[PDB]
């Protein structure tokens, strides 16, 4: 067998049986063998085990002659930004993002914060670590502490015209992850009044693990927006590379609609640019990008595909319906901070509420949201769906699972490559009744 903690795109596992300090040190040794010349940036999140795992990673890297740049407690996007900004050979973020408290992990990048994934170095590292019975060497390189966030903060602020910002009232919900530290460092430079919910970093997570998709966690942000009359609310996952929006009514905004909104925001700054989007939900993004003078570029979902497509296209922005937003000028990386700064600027400049900015789009292209199905046989379940609809002759696309376009409605059906888990997304052309009957029909077929 193989080490279960090595996944398709990162390392994650239960501490200490799936991930521990010895494994972390061996990963540092293995990573040093995979990178071009240069130092390695290390950062970590608020989880209790994260500092010790980072220190073991540093020990392995320095045993292999790599200088380490320790940027300390941070978000995942800061490892991306500093790896690129400091022209490092690579970087590692120690984080489990949104997983349970006994879990941790790592996200690995090389030069320019390019992802290291299972087929681009991560499984080479796994097998090296798995075979490594060598004695731990001693450090032949130094660690430098570099916690200065000035360049990162200046970069974030460069996305908005601060003289155009209004003193909006914004709920911010770090979920006791790390986002509140960055909010507080941005605040002196912004006119907003912040309503801070679950703000203090606490790896014990007394208010729940940081996952704004859980309805109970969703409701703390919604309640703060409604009780304070806030313009909108923002919540983050624990390492805040994902953000989530709540309009002034407390309504959680489905991430699909943020792709089109942010693309229009960016295209006003970078006219004629290309915008990369995923295949799960498409019609609204294609229309909004084209109306703003941009060029939409379809791409398989998952950050490694999006980033490499953005690079090959010189795309200014990429967005996934699942709360991932990527920016060319940000090393083609994802940020949970840039998106809400852009949205706050859009609300400020337009005089429109976030609710009204998305309302007509939600009416024009209603969607199901992503619906997950644990099935006995994913391949047979997909076959049942496709056989049922064969007589309607949908237009089929295989960019990412199966996309089927029927004219006034479409769906995307994708398989989990690890667990027998299908993911369904449906959308229609302004027809909520059709959305529900087709969603339920597909659901019945999948469960059959
Ligand atoms: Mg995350």
């Amino acid at each position: 067998m193989t080490l279960p903690a090595f996944k398709a795109y990162d390392i994650r596992g239960r501490v200490p049986d799936e991930l521990n300090e010895d494994l972390a040190r061996r990963i540092g040794v293995a990573l040093a063998a995979q990178l071009d010349q240069g130092p390695v940036v290390l950062g970590h999140d608020v989880r209790l085990a994260s500092p010790a795992l980072q220190e073991a990673l540093s020990a392995g890297l320095r045993a292999s002659g790599r200088d380490v740049i320790d940027i300390g407690l941070c978000g995942t996007e800061e490892v991306y930004f500093q790896t690129d900004y400091l022209k490092a050979a690579g970087g590692v973020m120690v984080t489990a993002s949104h997983n349970p408290m006994d879990y941790n992990g790592m996200k690995l990048v090389r030069e320019q914060a390019r992802p290291i994934s299972s087929d681009t170095g991560l499984f080479a590292i796994r097998d090296t670590v798995a075979a490594d019975t060598a004695a731990p060497g001693e450090p032949t390189a130094s660690e430098q502490s570099r916690t200065d966030k000035t360049a990162y903060l200046e970069h974030l602020l460069s996305y908005v015209d601060r003289s155009t910002l209004k003193p909006l009232k914004l709920v911010v919900n770090a979920g006791n992850g790390g986002a509140g530290l960055i909010v507080d460092l941005l605040a002196p430079h912004l006119p907003f009044e912040f309503v801070r919910v679950f703000h203090e970093p606490d790896g014990n997570f007394p208010n729940g693990i940081p996952n704004p998709l859980l309805p109970e966690n969703r409701d703390a942000t919604a309640k703060a927006v409604k009780d304070n009359g806030a313009d909108f609310g923002i919540a983050w996952d624990g390492d805040f590379d994902r953000c989530f929006f709540f309009d002034h009514t407390g309504r959680f905004i489905e991430g699909y609609y943020l792709v089109g909104l942010l693309a229009q925001a960016i295209l006003a700054k970078q006219p004629g640019g290309k915008v990369v989007h995923d295949p799960r939900l498409t019609w609204n993004t294609v229309e909004q990008v084209e109306e703003a003078g941009g060029i939409p570029v379809l791409c398989k979902s998952g950050h490694a595909f999006i980033k490499e497509k953005m690079r090959s296209e010189n795309a200014v922005y990429g967005g996934e319906m699942s709360a991932h937003h990527y920016f060319r000028e940000f090393a083609y990386a994802d940020s949970g901070m840039i998106p809400w700064l852009l949205i706050a600027e859009l609300v400020s400049q337009s005089g429109r509420s976030l609710a009204d900015l998305v309302e007509a789009r939600m009416q024009k292209f209603p969607c199901s949201g992503e619906i997950n199905f644990k099935v006995a046989d994913a391949k047979a379940s997909v076959a049942r769906v496709m056989e049922h609809y064969a007589s309607l002759s949908p237009e089929l696309d295989y960019t990412d699972g199966i996309s089927a376009d029927f004219g006034q409605w479409r769906f995307n059906l994708r398989s989990s490559n690890t667990e027998p888990l299908l993911r369904l997304n449906v959308e229609t052309r302004g027809d909520a009744a059709l959305l529900e009957t087709r969603t339920q029909e597909i659901s019945n077929l999948l469960r059959g």
